[PDB]
């Protein structure tokens, strides 16, 4: 409906996913449509993608090659579309939430439907759900400066691999990278070949993408 809100569940769909759907758009003004993460790379070029204003995510189907497909779904179709975690783990390592770039809500695995009614209504509203921790935790790290938190599969690459790869997340070329390295153009053609693995992008432009959300020095 043109009147509703654009809402898009990133989650398995079955029993269960559905059953919330229909709970979440009984209450909350929304038109909600629930995709895979095992999908997202189908809907990136997708018009209909370029609608979308919110994401749910759902926390527990989350996994580390599903990440980059993500990050540029993200960039590539809605990068203005608010994000909002649900089903988190307790114990969360929040820094790991900074990755999502207009996080807007967290739901935690044992919160309520009473609690997510209520925190999603007022995501509607343009608040933001969190909890006292997690607002503290942006502010020490954004207030001490801090952007970007280099991630984990970054730290497991070569020197060179490290390297090259900062750089391309400095939207610098092959040729520009090769030259401030002092290495052949095709050189860094085949180190960057390795470091799609385990990074996992598709090509070229999720590296870019996955490496402007995955590393600031």
């Amino acid at each position: 409906d043109e009147n509703k809100l654009n809402v898009r569940m990133l989650s398995d769909v079955c029993m269960q996913s559905r059953l919330l759907k229909e709970a979440l758009e009984s209450k909350l003004p929304l038109a909600l449509e629930i995709t895979p993460f095992s999908e997202l790379w189908l809907e990136e070029n997708k018009p209909e993608s370029r609608s979308i204003q919110m994401l749910v995510i759902d926390y527990s189907r989350i996994s580390d090659d599903v990440l980059t497909d993500y990050s540029s779904f993200k960039h590539i179709s809605c990068p203005d579309a608010k994000e909002v975690i649900i089903n988190c783990p307790q114990d969360i390592e929040h820094k790991l939430l900074f990755k999502w770039n207009n996080l807007a809500g967290v739901f935690y695995i044992d919160d309520d439907m009473d609690t997510l009614i209520k925190g999603m209504s007022k995501i509607l509203q343009d608040e933001m759900w969190l909890t006292r921790k997690l607002a503290q935790e942006y502010i020490l790290h954004y207030r001490a400066g801090n952007s970007v938190v280099t991630s984990q599969m970054y730290a497991k690459l070569t020197k060179r691999e490290q390297q090259i790869i900062k750089l391309l997340g400095s939207g610098a070329s092959n040729i520009e990278i090769a030259d401030k390295l002092f290495v052949s153009e095709n050189t860094v053609k085949t180190h960057l070949h390795n470091v799609f693995k385990k990074i996992n992008a598709k090509n070229r432009l999720q590296a870019l993408i996955w490496a402007k959300n995955n590393i600031g020095i």
